[PDB]
């Protein structure tokens, strides 16, 4: 155990990971490093996604580490995407090792970037190892620093097994494969294992390490990271963050910090052409085999046809899947505005949760409707803050903190999730012209004057299209909706009456005029 270093990399823009592999061996790697002390160290490097959509997946990977390398471009500086992960890595007791990369570039300013790390992250950066990507010098010095500072792993190898599931995927030949950290005990080949969430037991048919090449082993001992193949049916059967133990001597308690994350953002997806339904259903199925957190459930509108109601972790989780659906499976989809999860107290005081507005209990039965609030961390040059908070309050945000970092401002606001999810990020980007970095996570539910806009077209109730929004801009969101539809619905054979209402009271009503005879229905570019 004492010669093992488990660490992850927090960076942005040959990446350091590739150069480390090159001076050792030659998503995760197990490497050997003969150090200046003449001894050999097993380096286990777990990769880290940079976005707060995968906030949980990130934290589970970090729970598998004792340290992390904060890799900053010496020619650029720090950026908020590495900040979120950096703080969580520090909240958990991980040794964060600062690295100044790309010192070779004509732009490199190491001393000033050493101040930026010290000022914004609060890590001792004065003796940070620095390294070239052109030549590769310093990478060994980084590795030496890694070995000296990151604590070795801990546990009892004879203790009852506790293996942290870092990640689980589907292999088209091997079945389900899990990347595993042995926190406690020892896992051998024959061993019959138990997944602690599910309570189900399987045989460890195969296990090994990534070299990067997939290499079989006969056991994974304490402090180690590797892969495991037992015939778990789907990746849901080995949830990320779960803990593996042995069936004959099961651990009393699972490793802390496990949860099965439920989608934060729901949306409705419908194929432009009904003929694509078969492919779309297949595409979601194919996606779901590797996406542990993608939720999808059939939904059919009168208006929009047969499609699917889908749950996502956040905006670019949705956008990754949308981009994938669009390009991999060549599907053209209509997508409804994203709607978030509300917390509602019934007249008979019970707490229920609402994904889709249509399901929200009657206005008479609601004692208190509670709205999700997102805490938004932002980095922006001083010349834009006026343009930024004016948007923040415009979206009903409340300022929680502000810190100055040279000629740069660190804003932290409390903006209603419902509103962050409806393209706020874009309006922020165009008012700061790409200079404001968003970073948000769920904070709290709060009581709020929240109403439900119902769409009906051809007098038919389109539940898929319903939205929950605040009173003060229900008139505007209803009006924008009727306009959005006028784009999706061209002038056709019949008149199409579109309207938004609150219960009985109509807020906007527009009709899409029918074509004359012998005129084809056209659409805008």
């Amino acid at each position: 155990m004492k010669n093992i270093r488990n660490f992850s990399i927090i960076a942005h823009i040959s990446t350091l990971s590739d150069r480390i592999i090159q001076i050792c061996g030659g998503q995760s790697v197990t490497l050997d490093y003969k150090a200046s002390d003449g001894e050999t160290y097993q380096l286990n490097f777990i990769d880290t996604p940079g976005h707060v959509d995968f906030s949980y997946e990130v934290s589970r990977s970090l729970a598998a580490c004792e340290g992390a390398l904060l890799v900053v471009d010496a020619g650029q500086g720090v950026e908020a995407q590495t900040l979120a992960n950096c703080y969580t890595a520090m909240e958990m007791d991980l040794e964060v090792v600062p690295v100044l990369n790309k010192i070779d570039l004509p732009a490199a300013d190491p001393e000033r970037v050493a101040e930026e790390i010290e000022d914004i992250v609060g890590i001792d950066a004065t003796d940070a190892v620095r390294c070239s990507a052109k030549t590769g010098v310093g990478v060994q010095d980084v590795l030496e620093r890694l070995v000296r500072d990151i604590p070795p792993p801990e546990g009892d190898p004879e203790g009852p097994l506790q293996a942290l599931i870092i990640d689980s995927w589907f292999d088209n030949y091997l079945g389900v494969v899990s990347l595993i950290r042995i926190k406690n005990g020892t896992l051998r080949k024959g061993d019959k294992v138990k997944v602690m969430s599910t309570g189900q037991t399987y045989n460890a048919d195969r296990l090994g390490i990534f070299t990067p090449k997939q290499v079989d082993r006969t056991e994974l001992k304490c402090g180690e990271v590797g892969w495991l193949v037992c015939a778990i049916k789907d990746i849901h059967g080995a949830p990320v963050g779960d803990t593996l133990t042995l069936a004959r001597n099961p651990a009393e308690k699972a490793l802390p910090g496990f949860k099965k994350v439920k989608p934060q953002v729901y949306a409705g997806l419908f194929p432009v052409s009904s003929d694509d339904y078969e492919a779309f259903r297949d595409a979601l199925g194919k996606l779901s085999l590797n996406d542990a957190s993608l939720f999808y459930e059939p939904e059919s509108s009168s208006a929009l046809g047969f499609g699917f109601r889908c749950g996502f972790l956040g905006l670019l989780h949705m956008e990754i899947i949308q981009e994938r659906l669009e390009r991999e499976y060549d599907l053209d989809l209509i997508t409804t505005a994203p709607t978030v999860v509300y917390e509602v107290e019934t007249t008979s005081r019970e707490v229920i949760y609402v994904d889709s507005p249509s399901k929200l209990p009657a206005v008479n039965n609601i004692y208190e409707l509670r709205e999700p609030i997102a805490e938004c961390h932002m980095l922006l040059p001083q010349a834009y803050l006026g343009n930024v908070i004016t948007l923040c309050v415009e979206k009903r945000g409340v300022q929680t903190n502000m810190v100055y970092h040279g000629n740069q401002v660190a804003l932290t606001y409390e903006i209603p999730m419902a509103e962050v999810v409806l393209d706020f990020f874009d309006r922020l980007k165009s008012t700061s012209r790409g200079y404001a970095s968003l970073d948000y996570n769920f904070k709290r539910f709060q009581a709020s004057d929240m109403v439900r806009v119902d769409v009906l077209i051809n007098g038919e109730r389109v539940d898929a299209l319903a939205l929950i929004t605040h009173r003060d801009n229900s008139q505007n969101r209803g009006r924008e909706l009727v306009e959005k539809m006028k784009d999706l619905i061209p002038r056709q054979q019949f008149d199409i009456a579109i309207q938004a209402a609150i219960g009985t009271h109509i807020i906007a009503r527009s009709t899409v005029k029918q074509l004359r005879k012998n005129v084809l229905a056209k659409c805008y570019g």
